[PDB]
């Protein structure tokens, strides 16, 4: 409802180490649709604990692959334009 679904269905190729990313937590291809990207990505924050009970929309991404990749120690995610700008900026 943030993100339009034809832009969520939109095929993409990660850059290496969003790609790494992704393949830590069992991705097997070269491209995905947005929409899967943000699914693994979600796999990743869950599998890495970088969340907190006390702030439950924030993921915390300090000192982790994740915080390199998208340039911030921490994002809320119900900033859904915000979040696929720092994955635009991983895409080839
Ligand atoms: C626990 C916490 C921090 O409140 C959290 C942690 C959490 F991982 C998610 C969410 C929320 C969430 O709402 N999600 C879906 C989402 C958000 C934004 C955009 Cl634009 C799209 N999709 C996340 O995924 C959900 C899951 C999945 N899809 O498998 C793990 C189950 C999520 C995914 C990717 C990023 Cl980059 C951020 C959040």
């Amino acid at each position: 409802s943030q993100i339009p679904a034809s832009e969520q269905e939109t095929l993409v190729r990660p850059k290496p180490l969003l790609l790494k990313l992704l393949k830590s937590v069992g991705a097997q291809k070269d491209t995905y649709t947005m929409k899967e990207v943000l699914f693994y990505l979600g796999q990743y924050i869950m599998t890495k604990r970088l969340y907190d009970a006390a702030q439950q929309h924030i993921v915390y991404c300090s000192n982790d692959l994740l915080g390199d990749l998208f340039g911030v120690p921490s994002f809320s995610v119900k900033e859904h334009r915000k979040i696929y700008t720092m994955i635009y900026r991983n895409l080839v």
